[PDB]
């Protein structure tokens, strides 16, 4: 399939990644930069993020889903369903509204595309209605992350896809904070894209720190694999 071979071709080796994010949550403005690489053949990503404006006003775990589905590993028999890579190199826009249960919500807009040989993810984030002593602004989330499934379905009306899933953030008291994610992806180019049948992506994530880094940061490792179609 010429289309599959196209995107595939762009992600055959290790691809350098650049991440830039500008956010504002409850009047607190901040910026974050991230770098790393992705290897779609194995569905692996490795990134290091640094808050360049000082201390991050929100917990790092809350930004994991915001900070690259195009690096997912799609089994051979599911390659014709890989919307993410078919939209490259022009890219796609990834929009979300993340609802934190009993708390505020994030509104994000990201552009994911190639700039030379580098995959860039430019993000704008707006957080509103957060409680001053809730789990987010109160920094009560643990520095860890659970495994989750992301459900994908076509949105032929917009020549793109709709995505939905719930994240469970562990709270320091043993309880959990739910984050409902509503997502929409549309291509940037006018070119054709692959619209998939219903399926999902399994995500495994591990968070760490760089013992040598004095700046507020986060090291993220992700494993992503497509599934749901026999």
């Amino acid at each position: 399939d010429p289309m599959v071979s196209k995107g595939e071709e762009l992600f055959t080796g290790v691809v350098p990644i650049l991440v830039e994010l500008d956010g504002d949550v409850n009047g607190h403005k901040f910026s974050v930069s991230g770098e790393g690489e992705g290897d779609a053949t194995y569905g692996k990503l490795t990134l290091k993020f640094i808050c360049t404006t000082g201390k991050l006003p929100v917990p790092w775990p809350t930004l994991v889903t915001t900070f690259l589905m195009c690096f997912a590993r799609y089994p051979d028999h599911m390659k014709r369903h890989d919307f993410f890579k078919s939209a490259m190199p022009e890219g796609y826009v990834q929009e979300r509204t993340i609802f934190f249960k009993d708390d505020g919500n994030y509104k994000t807009r990201a552009e994911v595309k190639f700039e030379g040989d580098t995959l860039v993810n430019r993000i704008e984030l707006k957080g509103i209605d957060f409680k001053e002593d809730g789990n987010i602004l109160g920094h009560k989330l643990e520095y860890n992350y659970n495994s989750h499934n992301v459900y994908i379905m076509a949105d032929k009306q917009k020549n793109g896809i709709k995505v939905n899933f719930k994240i469970r953030h562990n709270i320091e008291d043993g309880s959990v904070q739910l984050a409902d994610h509503y997502q929409q992806n549309t291509p940037i180019g006018d070119g054709p894209v692959l619209l998939p049948d219903n399926h999902y992506l399994s995500y495994q994530s591990a968070l760490s720190k760089d013992p040598n880094e004095k700046r507020d940061h986060m090291v993220l490792l992700e494993f992503v694999t497509a599934a749901g179609i026999t």
